[PDB]
């Protein structure tokens, strides 16, 4: 149809890559995805509620913490000029929330966010952020959003042998090395006879492996490996494909090259045909346990992720799989110790699968589950058993993990998938899930040509059903972004190199926002970090471009909703991949939810970020901040000492009442805490002052984290200006408080142990390409103290407070001298 042209023409707009092309393909695999994710797009679209869709109620079944908890808790509700206080039991259903003592719904004044459906008001996001911060509870009694707006458009037993023909690139000695992989462990390996390095490097070479055809497992790939010794290109091909036929045929594979890894695992090949190598080959083919083993195995269950297991202890698991079968803790550990190129052991394990009952019944672990989708496993039916348990999390919970699910999708053999099909599902049930899976999935199609195929076909899907409401929402969306990465790469023409922002650049960029404003620009934008926020014209009087050196822009809107008079604050920057950052803000979240748990708020703010295109992204300005390095240049000096006083000062200045000064001081206690011991387990403590931020109200928060992970020493920030503010020059009553936070927040990590190894190596694997190395992921381990006692380790990050207190300002000035030679 003519229309159906149009949409084509629309998605790809969207996405930022044109689905329909089959230039880089040399099979069908994601037109039979694209097919194939038709039928549980229409299954969803058809299935989800109209009008609560429409509303999208953020509320979560977490019970109220005892922080939270300290009945009848006030809310005030607007209409026409009507401002009437309401006085409301925690347990109350909006529904039930008493105004006529009826198809009017409760909006939130100034967002989008929806106090709507059959829950509780004390369950709702919203109000349980209210009581955090200690703000009001604002309401309006508004029309419910028509869900027509949301409507959708319709419509043998021989051994295996490859042969290589050769290779062939455009522009001393080389050779070939074909490896079988399954769940990155080599099944057989077969190397060719190095030949001279040239244009074109022929060898027609029959290479004959171990393996025979019928003990191929679904999901192993072929790596071809370009050496020399040192690797200089991969490419990979699928043994058996997503038909389950085995593959036979020429195949003339464009490869990646290595620079200096879940990118090195792509079962897709090099768009770049004309810089690119290519590769050309050629397809033609029941009385129970003793004690002491009960004992042996109940000590390798009980082990870390990262601890490896050896001939022994995989001989034993695999003995006792019946036995292993009632521990879900020991499932990764259990699945490792099979002999993946047997069809015999494979058959057998399919069996046990089959008998998963206490599995099905476990009580839902989310480092367990995530921990069978990691690179060591590309067995359908065990990753499988994974996604299963993750349907049980409702919808708060994934979007806790959204990111972490998005990236683990770089671990699935098959470009179609039931981690895949389960992110689809969950983003076209919840609009704010959508929201962020559509930039998820828009920054790795714009900065990843190793997973765009794989992951355009997942957001075409999902654009396909989502709804002509947040399509033409999207679309605005993109719009401003475009038109904003423009602007910003102007100035970096004019801006430098050396050394500071001009003056006539920031009249010239204002210029350019003026210029912008007139047409272009739709009346309001939503915020991407933000969706509840919907942002409209420019304070361009109030736009400026950052002194830092990638010149970043300090960008100011006005509120578009008039139920609202403080400006949106974003920093748009060119130059630096934002995933990274992204990934650590989300690890954040994650470790404030785990002290959510054990009852302990530690105050830290994971600020907005957003990466939307190719190295370029925006984040959030938390208003009434500045930077402790600002602070200690605001009264004194050039550089060095940095007098321990002046953090005290500012914090009595920007603080009128001593109840807000001594809410100030408490606010610092609590936040330094929490960013000593997050920093110091992700391994990103040590940074420099600029890099450090508080706020007026004496909220410690760290920024730019791309500058640390993507680069004597002390293992987090802990200086005597901070050491001040507690009252210690010694030890002082918010001292006493700072280590027993300390503490009481690294032990409750410590009993999250499983889950923070494997969202951190998950996170080096698909965040950051020169990290990659089993001494890198080891590292949190040795934070985490793997094996020690509670009390030991209680000792062990206490001498780590106690090397900051030894270390004074000494690896500060150091810094300061470093970032100035
Ligand atoms: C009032 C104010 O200056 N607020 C403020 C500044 N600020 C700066 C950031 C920030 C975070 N990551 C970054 N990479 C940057 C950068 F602009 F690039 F330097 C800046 C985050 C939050 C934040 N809040």
């Amino acid at each position: 149809s003519e229309e159906s042209q149009a949409f084509q023409r629309q998605l790809t707009a969207l996405i930022g890559y044109d689905v329909t092309d089959v230039s880089n393909v040399h099979d069908d695999e994601l037109e039979f995805t694209r097919r194939g994710l038709v039928t549980p797009r229409m299954a969803e679209v058809a299935s989800r509620d109209p009008k609560l869709y429409a509303m999208h109620p953020w509320v979560t079944s977490k019970p109220l913490p005892e922080y939270l908890w300290k009945n009848c808790i006030f809310i005030v509700i607007h209409r026409s000029t009507t401002s009437q206080t309401i006085k409301v039991s925690p347990d109350d259903t909006p529904g039930a929330i008493s105004f006529f003592t009826q198809d009017f719904v409760l909006r939130v004044c100034g967002r989008d966010e929806y106090l709507v459906g059959e829950t509780p008001i004390k369950n709702f996001q919203w109000v349980r952020h209210c009581l955090k911060n200690g703000e009001e509870i604002h309401v309006v009694l508004d029309t419910p959003p028509d869900p027509a707006l949301d409507e959708v458009r319709k419509e043998c037993d021989r051994k295996f042998r490859v042969k290589i023909r050769g290779i062939d690139i455009p522009v001393l000695t080389v050779f070939v090395e074909a490896n079988i992989q399954h769940g990155q462990q080599v099944l057989c390996q077969r190397r060719t006879s190095p030949k001279p390095f040239t244009e074109e490097v022929l060898w027609n070479v029959w290479l004959e492996f171990s393996i025979k055809i019928k003990d191929l497992p679904k999901g192993a790939l072929l790596n071809l490996q370009i050496y020399c010794v040192r690797l200089l290109y991969y490419v990979n091909l699928l043994l058996i494909d997503h038909r389950f036929l085995l593959r036979r045929g020429e195949y003339v594979l464009h490869m990646w090259q290595i620079s200096g890894n879940a990118d090195k695992l792509t079962s897709a090949t090099n768009p770049d045909k004309e810089n690119s190598m290519s590769i050309s080959i050629l397809l033609d083919n029941r009385a129970e346990m003793p004690n002491q083993l009960r004992k042996q195995l109940e000590a390798i269950i009980a082990t870390d992720p990262l601890n490896p297991l050896t001939a022994e202890d995989k001989e034993l698991l695999w003995h006792f799989r019946y036995e292993s079968l009632k521990h879900p803790k020991a499932y990764p550990k259990l699945f490792s110790s099979v002999k993946w190129g047997q069809q015999e052991i494979v058959a057998k394990t399919y069996q046990l699968l089959a008998r998963r009952e206490v599995w099905d019944q476990s009580a839902l672990d989310v480092g367990l589950t995530m921990q069978l989708l990691d690179c060591n496993f590309s067995d359908e039916n065990v990753r499988a058993i994974a996604v299963q348990k993750l349907e049980s999390l409702e919808d708060d919970d994934v979007l806790h993990y959204l990111l972490q699910l998005v990236q683990a999708v770089k671990f699935e053999p098959y470009h179609d998938s039931a981690l895949a099909r389960f992110l689809l599902k969950r983003g076209l049930r919840n609009k704010r899930i959508g929201h962020f899976l559509f930039w998820f999935l828009r920054s790795e199609i714009a900065q990843s040509r190793h997973y765009q195929q794989r992951f355009a076909v997942i957001l075409e899907a999902y654009l396909r059903g989502c709804g002509t409401a947040m399509l033409h929402d999207f679309t605005q969306q993109v719009q401003v972004i475009e038109m904003l990465q423009k602007v910003t790469l102007d100035i970096k023409s004019l801006s430098a190199e050396k050394y500071d922002v001009s003056s006539q650049v920031i009249s010239q960029l204002k210029q350019k926002l003026e210029n912008l404003q007139n047409s272009q620009l739709p009346e309001s934008f939503r915020v991407p970090y933000d969706p509840g926020l919907k942002a409209g014209a420019l304070a361009i009087e109030k736009c400026k471009v950052m002194a830092s050196k990638k010149k970043p822009l300090w960008l100011e809107f006005k509120c578009a909703d008039p139920t609202a008079n403080e400006t949106i604050g974003i920093i748009f920057k060119h130059g630096d991949d934002l995933r990274q950052d992204m990934l650590i803000l989300q690890i954040l979240r994650i470790m404030e939810s785990i002290w959510e748990t054990e009852s302990l708020d530690l105050c830290l703010l994971p600020y907005g970020c957003i990466s939307t295109g190719d190295k370029i992204g925006m984040i959030e300005i938390v208003k009434d901040a500045t930077t402790i390095a600002k602070i200690q240049q605001s009264t004194v000096g050039n550089t060095g000492a940095f007098k321990d006083e002046v953090l005290n000062h500012w914090l009595k200045e920007k603080s009128p009442t001593e109840e807000k000064f001594q809410a100030a001081v408490e606010r610092f206690v609590y936040s330094c805490a929490g960013y000593c011991v997050a920093t110091f387990v992700l391994g990103i403590g040590d940074r420099h002052n600029d890099n450090i931020m508080i706020t007026e109200t004496g909220n410690l928060f760290h920024i730019d984290f791309g500058h640390i992970l993507g680069n004597e020493r002390v293992p987090f920030v802990l200086t005597p200006d901070f050491l001040f503010v507690m009252g210690t020059s010694k030890t002082s009553p918010h001292f006493q408080k700072f280590q027993d936070i300390c503490v009481k927040a690294y032990l409750a990590l410590r009993h999250h142990t499983n889950l923070l190894i494997i969202l951190f190596s998950m996170m080096l694997m698909t965040g950051m390409p020169q990290l990659t190395s089993k001494e890198d992921i080891e590292y949190i381990r040795d934070a985490l103290t793997v094996g020690k006692n509670e009390e030991d380790a209680k000792k062990y990050f206490l001498d780590q407070i106690e090397v900051c207190r030894d270390k004074g300002w000494t690896v500060q000035f150091n810094w300061f001298l470093h970032l100035v030679l």
